[PDB]
């Protein structure tokens, strides 16, 4: 019983990192798409005031 | 021995469950803290742009 216990408890830990790094990971993509869409929008406000 | 043992695997299943849940909750927070610095940072930008 210590075993299979220990089976489940390093099972749980381990899966709770690499969750927690996929969780990460889309913590990145979603800064770099965020980003990028206000770039892309402020692109065009300054070109509003240009053709202004 | 067994009765000990038994009361030795719900300590383990129990600390692999808060770590668990001690691991996903700084992987929020870091998610929540990095798609932050993302807002503070893009917006400048977004200025710099219309600025220039």
């Amino acid at each position: 019983d210590l075993d299979l216990a220990k089976a489940s408890a390093t099972d749980q830990l381990k899966k709770a990192k690499a969750e927690a790094q996929v969780i990460i990971e889309q913590a990145n993509k979603r800064r770099s798409q965020i980003l990028d869409e206000a770039k892309a929008e402020a692109e065009q406000e300054r070109t509003k005031i240009v053709a202004q």
